[PDB]
């Protein structure tokens, strides 16, 4: 609410904003998309637009030169001026029609999904039973940090496997609020905790062939090859499991989080009150529809929808009010809208349909390793920019080309699963993906947030190569056997 | 936050939130939903069932069983859950379809357009600037209660007739904070300047060719008639004003306002700062790009994309803070979502053409005032229920072939304005239209909202047929010359 600004004085007077960090990032980001814009890089204008609205993005996103939810508000206000969506026969949509074509794009149900997420973890530690919950599984983890912090990855872990990531890393988090709440933003262990909660999620994204869109998605193409959900789990699970464990040693080794005092944990054993019963069942039928949404998906259409009966019988029944509902944290929200405006941009645009169509003109004729190792370091370097679903979208039915002409009969299911596996393992950037965007907007006590972009990207660039030669190797290895073409 | 229920006992053990109010308004709801799906009215199936839920939604909004924003949330379950959507050729979505296009019509244009309108009003109150013109204002107003309200309503008017209601009515508010802050809840003055606001704004949304989006729609038809600016002006205009009167005497006559003591406001003669005249000329730039939008559409293609331009410069550059854009009204953007929704759902369904080409089958060949008053009664009743976008893109297309065939060559022109005129005056509900969601939402420093729903229906309902009866009395008269035919 200061009124007041400071000056360089004659240095004849201009304002000491234009000479800060901030002020120099925002000048690279502008001189860098003018060049991109300015040199001829695509044939197609609106790819050509469509990589230096990429570029200024990603850039604004990694460097934070502006607030993450910010650029995500930014995002479709560049995708119409920067005339990259296309209609369906290729032209260029006038601005009118873009705009109402990038507005409707950001409400989603995933939106629906992480709101109930928001839901069930206030209703769930407001009436102690997360506080209950997390007696018992803070008793089995124990009195070693490096211990909480395997039980809290394996926890979301295993949520994600089930009802995905958008609303497993909220629950997460809300069973570790006895835990988190008295903990400070600088302190290691937390940070550690935050991250690893992150990265477990993002991990988890690929277990279950029901755990991501991107995977619902390719077992769509998968089956016709006979593999099914055992096959899909004998090669997934152990992939997953393995890199979690590679990403926790990563974590307990590059924090300092070993040497902490964490307080003994007796498991809390009252009787819940018939309050406390619905609210337990409610979460639990509404976790069980999420589980099977494929059988009721006739009635129901997504799991956005059945998202809104925990809000309805939360909110309308008073066990959460108003002010409950403008505390939720709309800042994350805004985040995900904008990166699911930048996929639905990339997508429309043909931009990476492009890259990916290169990249298949000359890894082709080569071995299905070698296809499978570059096409999944492609999938690293888009997905941690683009959404995972809109990438997977674009390239799984083009490996599935590049490997239904190879020789081996087993080519194309194993490039359809690898490439269907290494589409979740970009994680290195803080502002893409739900698990992600919701441990970068996580803030202690006194609301300073735990986490930064630049230990997202020190720790989770090393968490996506972790994620990624586990696939490549164990899960290769895997599929060598099961997949039987 | 509390574990324990009320329970009946012996009269075995039924708890006690079964038997209240709110449960008997619910057992009400279910009960006529369920009569209305089982009882068969519409020959179409999907007209039929979006007819019950047409009065479902409206009912659980009209009674407040549940918060207005839940039913908002609620409105989507129910367009998938009652199979109501249809695609271009005719035939029921699948579930999943309709989840997808009913989820995609919440986020709009206009939600941009009311986030803008709280960070512009947010940015204005916290730098003293929204204090300062509330000095000048109000000392013109004078110390009259009653002189205070119209100069309230006649700022949201002109507010309104050049950027439209959706950020009106927010602007406004935030001009009489200074005031509004110190009232409340209980004050009647204070509910009087709140509704008046809303009131005025439900008004002024029909003065301009730009005020809303049913004025640019019928200039749209009404271009081919000669009728321009001018001529739109010198019909829309006295009958705008005469309508804003007549509710002014309403508001200052059924609210015991008058007797009220106000603080003396003498003019706050401060020079701005750069900050402050940064904030004011982002501001102005917005409502010039507000008013000018169909000359720069080419470029930004909606006024929602203006409206990132304000959000971006405020919180990018600091002045607004994280903590600032999540103490936004989210329930007013989540109610106006679930109207758009509702709306979304009554188009695609076809309930409302078939109502309005069953009564252009009774109503035509008769008079040319006959068919306007008829047909406005209709656009009345379904425009407080249903939004007017829908309504005037549904009957206004209808009401020309209805004039196009009568004898009077002015006759399509007069019905074609007179019904954007008309399709504005339902206001009688608190849960329809930007305005009135804003004002339903407002709360004194205590947390206490202003208004009830009872008061919408018991002011805005007489204001209704007031805002009526000017435009077929008046309006109608000035059309009989202004329009050549
Ligand atoms: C309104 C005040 C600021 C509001 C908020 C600030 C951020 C949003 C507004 C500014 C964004 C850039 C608008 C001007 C360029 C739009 C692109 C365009 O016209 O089409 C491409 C443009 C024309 O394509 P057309 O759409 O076919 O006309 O491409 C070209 O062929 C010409 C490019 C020549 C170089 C122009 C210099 C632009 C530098 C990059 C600016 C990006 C900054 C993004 C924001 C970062 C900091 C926050
Ligand atoms: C002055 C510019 C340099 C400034 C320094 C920083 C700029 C950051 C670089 C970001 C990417 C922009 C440059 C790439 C342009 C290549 C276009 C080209 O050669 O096309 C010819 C060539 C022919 O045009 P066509 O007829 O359209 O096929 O295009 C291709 O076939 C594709 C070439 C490969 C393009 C790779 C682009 C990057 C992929 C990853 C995208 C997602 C990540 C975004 C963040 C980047 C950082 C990791
Ligand atoms: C206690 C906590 C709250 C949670 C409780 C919710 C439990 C109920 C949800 C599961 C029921 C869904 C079973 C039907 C799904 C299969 C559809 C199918 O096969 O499609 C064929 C069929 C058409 O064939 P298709 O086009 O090939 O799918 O689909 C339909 O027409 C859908 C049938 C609509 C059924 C209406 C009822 C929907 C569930 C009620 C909504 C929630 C209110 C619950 C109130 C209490 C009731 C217990
Ligand atoms: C076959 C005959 C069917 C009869 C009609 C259906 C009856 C069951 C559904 C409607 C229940 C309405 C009465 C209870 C809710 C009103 C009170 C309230 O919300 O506040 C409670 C109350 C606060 O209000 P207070 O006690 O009045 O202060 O909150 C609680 O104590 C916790 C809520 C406990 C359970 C309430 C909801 C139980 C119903 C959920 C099951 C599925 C509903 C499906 C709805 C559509 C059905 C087609
Ligand atoms: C899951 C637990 C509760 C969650 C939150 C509570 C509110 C949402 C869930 C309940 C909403 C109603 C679901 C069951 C009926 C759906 C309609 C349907 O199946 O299609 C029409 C249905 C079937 O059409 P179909 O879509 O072609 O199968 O119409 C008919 O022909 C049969 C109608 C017979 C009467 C059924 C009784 C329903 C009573 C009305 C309930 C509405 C209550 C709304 C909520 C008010 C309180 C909050
Ligand atoms: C047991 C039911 C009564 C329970 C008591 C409370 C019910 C509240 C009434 C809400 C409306 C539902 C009843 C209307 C059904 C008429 C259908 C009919 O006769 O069609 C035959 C008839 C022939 O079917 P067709 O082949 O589809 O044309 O339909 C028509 O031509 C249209 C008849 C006029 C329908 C007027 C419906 C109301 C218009 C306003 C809608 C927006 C406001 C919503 C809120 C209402 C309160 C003001
Ligand atoms: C200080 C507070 C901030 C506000 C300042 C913003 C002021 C600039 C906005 C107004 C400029 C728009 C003029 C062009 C609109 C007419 C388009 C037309 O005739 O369509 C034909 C033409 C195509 O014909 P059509 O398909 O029939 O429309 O439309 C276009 O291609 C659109 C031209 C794109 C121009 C790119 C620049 C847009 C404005 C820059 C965005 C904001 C950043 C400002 C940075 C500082 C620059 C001052
Ligand atoms: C032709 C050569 C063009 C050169 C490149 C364009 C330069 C102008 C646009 C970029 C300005 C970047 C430096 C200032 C902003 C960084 C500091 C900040 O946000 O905090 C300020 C500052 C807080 O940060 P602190 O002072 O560092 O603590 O807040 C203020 O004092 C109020 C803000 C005053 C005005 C700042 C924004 C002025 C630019 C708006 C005009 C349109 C922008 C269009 C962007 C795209 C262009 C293509
Ligand atoms: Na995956
Ligand atoms: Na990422
Ligand atoms: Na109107
Ligand atoms: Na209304």
């Amino acid at each position: 609410g200061k009124l007041d600004l400071e000056y360089y004085r004659w240095p004849v007077a201009l304002p000491k904003l234009f000479f800060t960090k901030k002020a120099y990032k925002i000048y690279f980001i502008i001189l860098v998309t003018g060049l991109l814009l300015g040199i001829k890089t695509f044939n197609d204008a609106a790819q050509h637009r469509c990589m230096a609205l990429v570029e200024c993005v990603a850039f604004l996103w990694a460097s934070e030169a502006i607030p993450l939810h910010i650029t995500a508000f930014l995002v479709p206000l560049l995708v119409v001026l920067f005339k990259v969506l296309k209609t369906s026969d290729g032209a260029i949509m006038s601005a009118a029609s873009a705009s109402s074509e990038i507005l409707a794009a950001m409400w989603s149900s995933t939106i629906m999904i992480l709101l109930a997420g928001f839901t069930l973890g206030e209703v769930l530690a407001q009436y102690n039973i997360a506080k209950v919950l997390a007696s018992w599984l803070l008793a089995f983890a124990g009195c070693k940090p490096r211990n909480v912090l395997l039980m809290a990855m394996c926890v979301v872990f295993f949520l994600s496997m089930w009802i995905s990531n958008v609303a497993a890393p909220v629950l997460t988090y809300s069973l570790l609020s006895p835990l988190l709440d008295a903990m400070d933003a600088d302190s290691p262990f937390a940070q550690a905790l935050v991250l690893g909660v992150a990265l477990a999620a993002n991990i988890g994204g690929m277990s279950s062939p029901i755990s991501s869109p991107q995977n619902i998605i390719s077992m769509s193409y998968l089956k016709p090859y006979g593999i099914g959900w055992g096959q899909f789990f004998a090669v997934a699970l152990p992939s997953g499991i393995l890199a979690m464990l590679l990403v926790w040693i990563l974590l307990f080794t590059t924090f300092k989080m070993n040497k902490t005092k964490l307080e003994k944990f007796k498991p809390i054993k009252t009787k819940f009150t018939v309050k406390q019963y619905y609210i337990i069942t409610v979460t639990v039928a509404t976790i069980l529809l999420w589980c099977v949404e494929s059988q009721i998906e006739g009635a129901f259409g997504s799991s956005g929808q059945i998202a809104i009966i925990p809000i309805v019988l939360f909110f309308g029944t008073g066990l959460l009010s108003t002010q409950d509902l403008n505390a939720f944290p709309w800042s994350i929200v805004i985040l995900a809208m904008g990166g699911i405006a930048l996929g639905k941009a990339v997508s429309s645009s043909g931009l990476l349909s492009t890259i990916a169509k290169a990249l298949q003109k000359k890894i082709e004729n080569d071995g299905v390793f070698a296809i499978l190792c570059i096409f999944g370091i492609l999938m690293l370097v888009v997905g941690t920019f683009v959404s995972h679903t809109v990438s997977a979208i674009i390239i799984i039915p083009l490996v599935q080309e590049v490997g239904d002409k190879l020789g081996n009969p087993k080519a194309a299911p194993i490039l359809v699963f690898g490439c269907a596996l290494l589409s979740s393992c970009g994680m290195g950037l803080a502002s893409s993906g739900f698990p992600n965007v919701t441990a970068i907007s996580k803030v202690d006590r006194k609301g300073d947030r735990y986490l930064s972009v630049m230990t997202f990207l020190t720790r989770g660039v090393p968490a996506s190569i972790l994620a990624f030669l586990c696939v490549i190797t164990l899960g290769y290895g895997i599929m060598a056997s099961v997949v039987k073409g």
